[PDB]
């Protein structure tokens, strides 16, 4: 498997019953998401872990036909048959490196 993107962002999960956004894994802060291709059977997930203590917060697919939404230039999200996942860049750069490498996913697949 190989990284496409590096990107810092605090991954959040949305707990719908409660209506509120809440961090993944449990524990508030950033972490560095990659994306990762498989190139076996041309696969993507998303990978990202914390930054202090290297936890892993994702570790989801990215199926075909993903609707990923750029809600801010800062707050990305897109949602699964289960959760609904964001993550809030550390930065506007950070954003676009994800976004770029997640929409070359979304078209290759
Ligand atoms: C129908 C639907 O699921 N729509 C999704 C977005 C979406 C569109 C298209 C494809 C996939 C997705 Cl996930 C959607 O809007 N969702 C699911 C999570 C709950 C939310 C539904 C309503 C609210 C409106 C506010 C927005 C949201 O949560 N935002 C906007 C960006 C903002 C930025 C940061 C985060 C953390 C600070 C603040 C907060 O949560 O207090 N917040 C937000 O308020 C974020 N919301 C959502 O993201």
């Amino acid at each position: 498997e190989q990284s496409i993107c590096q990107a810092r962002a605090a991954v959040m999960v949305y707990d719908d019953a409660n209506k509120k956004w809440v961090p993944a894994g449990g524990s508030t802060g950033f972490s560095r998401v990659h994306i990762y291709h498989h190139t076996g059977n041309n696969t993507f997930r998303v990978v990202g872990r914390k930054i202090q203590d290297h936890q892993v917060v994702i570790n989801c697919a990215i199926p075909k036909g993903l609707k990923y939404n750029q809600a801010t230039q800062t707050f990305h999200q897109w949602r699964d048959a289960r959760q609904v996942y964001g993550l809030n860049f550390g930065s506007k750069e950070d954003a676009n490196v994800f976004a770029s490498a997640m929409m070359h996913a979304l078209e290759v697949l």
